[PDB]
């Protein structure tokens, strides 16, 4: 088959990474991607793969993960260089048969490792399993501008941020009916922040971390994308309107509930009651 | 003739919500675009048609557009993407000999369908065509970020948020002097929103969905994209001036009676008599 | 030689307009460029010359531009459409020996006519040209968004203005030490216009068009791009310090001043003296 | 080898002036950049040189450059021209055995000689090499937009500016521990500032021009992008959540005390301290 490179796989990461990098989401080596694949996405290109793939531990056990290979982004790497060398700064894992590491398949050339995120990611995923009965795939963190700045003028209350946000575009409801998990602040790269993210995702598609960012979850590269980029042009839209004085109108709960059951989605309720 | 995507047509698709996406007016699959075309326009194409296309039922019949063809967004796409794939994530449409379905002569592949806002579109079409005795044969809807911010600032009156645009780019009265329409918030997807939205196309090219978007007509793809860029720039302009307490001066009454009378256009009066 | 679509300055207004598109500075048709050539510039690409070129006559006489090749952007058309069509959309003219008209040598194809704000282009011209001893070869209009905003809170004075913008980036006094002219609010597409431009274009390389835009004048494309540029800047930067409740401080009388004579300019004395 | 625009170290300058440009940063001729060569860097393209290069002295004695190699942006240049011609826009100079002047080995082109701000550059480059034992090898300077502006409305204090932009994103910290020193305002392009800066840059690896922009040093051109990219993301998250009324929470001294302990960095204490 030809080259891994130009894989789906691969160029989906390319294209989320380098959008995100575009919409000033990503400055630096901020953000970090993971996408989940079966063994038959990458099993035709075996001729590209490491002759001997490194292996590296994870920092607990993730049996849930056993034997599932993932395309991720590596540590320190930076958004903007992801489609200049793909090799270099994207690698593909596949966790062993007692989820307690992975092999290095293809790319993190240069001695690299994956994302310093790694437990958020992967604790997530294992959540998000469960959650969606094996339907979600990908988890996205960036460093979304306008999210960022709401969570030092809007109460870090889930209720709260979520019923903003769904206020912000008509379409946010649909899109994230369980609304925004909201952690308090947190020393991020930790085991710590991994698992009190992946607990906010057993409940919510969509975590942030105040004064930092957000984290997305979704079924594929575009899907999870379009999640974030959608919160994102609400919280634009919201900063908009608090830096001309607040809102004058906005949509009600007797519309967010229409809303709701036109589409068959049923809306957090902590979140509806306000 | 060369292949269909070198049409004008499709690359004219694809240059319009490509554009869109880069101002930011298309998160997700938000937005979406119909454009009218003539049998002369497809017919040199036969040979790329689908050998039987597939057809479905329109929610309502729409004897006005009996054998007419169009270049349609589908649903659940993303405008970003219809650079990368245009037969995905487009389709070319022909309307039957009653107005009551249309056959996919191209695209829409993998069972896509045309965008949820049909009957937005469609209704439209119609009413717009009676209006302009048939020259205008666009309708774009997309997420005009600082039209929505607006929205929930700016009292939800016709009168009123046509007077605000035409004050903040001297161009706008001259582009759209008939005024932009305004709904109440209504759920979307709907034949009632559409009905809706059809009726302020009798009177308007432009008509906002508050918290949610606009949609505009006009007789080309760039025109109709410029009338929607002219609106969101007046918008831009307009959010800036609030932001920095409101207008110390402004484009008057008496200016903009001038420059109707110089430009041969009749404004909107309700407007004018702000 | 070459085909002249690949001549500097055909590439080079297609770099202006396509920046400017980018800029966000030129939704529409909004904003024209001219830029003055010599005969030597055209006179290897003959052969690329329509074979019988339109005449078209000025609104007045302007024998100091008489048998003066300009390139310019036509009436109706898209900055953004440029680089798609450069003979579509632009257009090489020569005024002819008693500056009465001039004829149409390439480009403008399909009956376009140039800029309709030619008046205030080659009148602006005529006054740059003797204030700079013809080193002045461009004029160019776009509709600078933060320039716009600043013209509804400012008050709408040279002096103030310029002082104002000077402030916002400290290169701004060194780029346009004569300052920026603003106009009362015109009728645009004017010989009045056009003649009050030119007027200020006798004391300054920029003027301002209230609620509408800005016009610069430059010896290069890349000098007044720059230039317009420059303004925007410093505006883009004071409208997001007067949206965080203003100066704290500035730059100073004196700071300018010292900056005025390290840079062997003399900075507009009633824009100083505030 | 290769021709030497293909190097990675010319396409390194194209990339990062160009991404500035993209940024906003860089309107006119404002910014520079330049960075520090090994002699192993340039000597397998011996070929490409200028057969006689061109000297100009220093505008002080800099023996600890002496023999040393860089490529820099030339003075009046624009970076968002670099891309389109390299040797027009860049140089590369080889400082002579005293550090009293320097030969353009390459580029250059047209007499064009090195940035204005070669004082602020090379003495920088002096101190930062004594500062980080030779590692850091990069100065850049832009007009980044955010920092700009708060310079307006921010105290002008290392400790006050490190400490807010610390709050604005919190991976801040961990990038420039040190902090962001501050100047007052200065007369650019002299030996003073350059004298200024350099000492700044003896205990911060960024360092601000009031009214003007910012200086950053670091050991590679995406270290050092990145490091202002992170301070200017961190402005702009600061410039919204000012426009919205300012901070209801923020990141307390305690989670910034520890981060710092997590990542082994110390902070620098007057930042701290507030
Ligand atoms: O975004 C990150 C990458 O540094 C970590 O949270
Ligand atoms: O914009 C839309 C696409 O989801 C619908 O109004
Ligand atoms: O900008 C213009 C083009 O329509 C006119 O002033
Ligand atoms: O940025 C500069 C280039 O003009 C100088 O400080
Ligand atoms: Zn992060
Ligand atoms: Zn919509
Ligand atoms: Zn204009
Ligand atoms: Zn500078």
């Amino acid at each position: 088959m030809q080259n891994i490179t130009q894989s789906w796989f691969v160029q989906g990461m390319i294209k989320a990474t380098t959008d995100a990098w575009l919409k000033g989401w990503d400055e630096r080596n901020g953000g970090n991607l993971t996408l989940r694949l079966d063994d038959a996405d990458i099993a035709p290109y075996h001729d590209n793969f490491h002759q001997q793939p490194r292996y590296i531990p994870l920092s607990q056990p993730m049996p849930l993960l056993a034997n599932t290979p993932f395309i991720v982004t590596g540590s320190g790497k930076f958004f903007r260089n992801v489609q200049l060398d793909p090799a270099a700064n994207l690698g593909i894992v596949k966790v062993d048969s007692d989820g307690a590491g992975y092999h290095i398949l293809w790319g993190l050339t240069n001695e690299a490792v994956p994302t310093s995120e790694l437990p958020a990611h992967f604790l997530s995923h294992c959540e998000r399993i469960k959650a969606t009965n094996g339907k979600d795939r990908v988890i996205m963190h960036c460093h979304a501008t306008n999210l960022i700045a709401l969570t030092y003028v809007l109460e870090n209350d889930t209720a709260v941020f979520t019923r903003q946000l769904w206020e912000g575009s008509t379409e946010c409801l649909v899109v994230f009916p369980d609304g925004v998990g909201i952690l308090p602040w947190m020393v991020p790269g930790t085991d710590a922040i991994g698992q009190a993210t992946a607990q906010e995702m057993q409940k919510h598609s969509l975590v942030l971390w105040p004064f930092h960012g957000v984290f997305g979850s979704g079924p594929t590269l575009d899907e999870t994308f379009g999640l974030i980029d959608t919160a994102e042009k609400s919280a634009q839209v919201l900063v908009k309107v608090y830096s001309m004085g607040g809102m004058k109108q906005t949509i009600s709960r007797e519309e967010l509930i229409a809303l709701g059951k036109r589409f068959g989605v049923t809306p957090l309720a902590s979140a509806l009651a306000l």
